[PDB]
């Protein structure tokens, strides 16, 4: 019998990630056949936010690719990819992640019996809200999803808004229902979750990113045959550069995907208004030293 890799994510198939998960699946199946399966399941359908890192540690699924800000409950040294506006782009996250100090967050969990293989971009966030957001006092008194993350919680509290942590696949059915009002993330994600029908106003402020570590179940890793772990890491790799290569491109996509919907505007920021909501939202690492 072959070796069941089972990659859960909760995001959809047209986007960085879940392009990523299926070419792994390809290059591992037509290198590997019949001695490696890979059986992806997107949008949360094996399992959410809640539940993934849960199940890869009791070995029912084998690798997950989560967002660098849910991991708090392993690890507190990833924290930093979440404080606002630390990157100014994703090149900057780039040079952070493929530097000696960014591989070496890659094992900050293995105590806890998980292993980081790789970062995967996405992409910056953009802010959006049933009102506009053109300068930072907009956001007092909103109501802000956020990833289950410290620091994000903290980010929407320094704007004198309320914050809600939710899984990802919930976030359309919150903001539709009122329990949230507004949001972050990349425009891939807006746009393939439809998020952009329940919410009117997008600010283009690359105040943070939405990148993934790569992980698995350290016991089942450890336990390959050799030779398919060695392979398996140099496809992986290979499908990092093709993920990254194009995340700006699905990113721009689904930019024009919401400018095409017809029922959202984006309010894009000159370097000053930039600037302004940086002012706002740095004092929050004040709070993460």
């Amino acid at each position: 019998q072959p070796i069941v890799i089972k990659f859960s994510h909760v995001v959809a198939e047209n986007t960085p990630k879940g392009q990523g998960a299926l070419l792994f699946k390809k290059l591992v199946e037509q290198r590997l056949g019949g001695r490696v399966e890979v059986d992806v399941y997107p949008n949360s359908s094996l399992f959410g936010d809640g539940k993934e890192m849960e199940a890869l540690l009791l070995g029912d699924v084998q690798m997950l690719a989560p967002s660098l800000a849910k991991f708090e409950q392993y690890t507190r040294k990833v924290q930093i990819f979440d404080l606002p506006f630390l990157f100014d782009d994703i090149q900057a996250v780039d040079r952070f992640q493929r530097s000696p100090q960014g591989r070496a967050l890659l094992t900050s969990m293995q105590g806890k019996g998980i292993l980081g293989l790789a970062y995967w971009h996405n992409g910056m966030k953009q802010l959006s809200a049933n009102r506009p957001l053109l300068e930072p006092e907009d956001a007092r008194g909103l109501k802000f999803r956020v990833q289950a993350s410290d620091v994000l919680n903290e980010q929407f509290r320094q704007l004198r808004a309320i914050s809600r942590k939710m899984s990802f696949a919930e976030v359309y059915q919150g903001l539709q229902t009122g329990v949230v009002n507004g949001t972050e993330n990349t425009w891939s994600n807006y746009e393939s979750q439809k998020v952009n029908e329940v919410q009117k106003y997008f600010t283009e402020s690359n105040h943070g990113l939405v990148d993934y570590m790569v992980i698995t179940n350290a016991k089942f890793w450890n336990g390959l045959p050799a030779d398919i772990r060695e392979e398996l890491q140099r496809i992986m790799d290979e499908v990092t550069v093709q993920v990254n290569l194009e995340a700006e491109r699905l990113n721009r996509d689904a930019r024009q995907r919401i400018l095409a919907s017809g029922a959202s505007e984006i309010h894009t920021l000159s370097p000053q208004q930039r600037a302004d909501w940086r002012q706002a939202m740095q004092p929050v690492w004040q709070k993460f030293r």
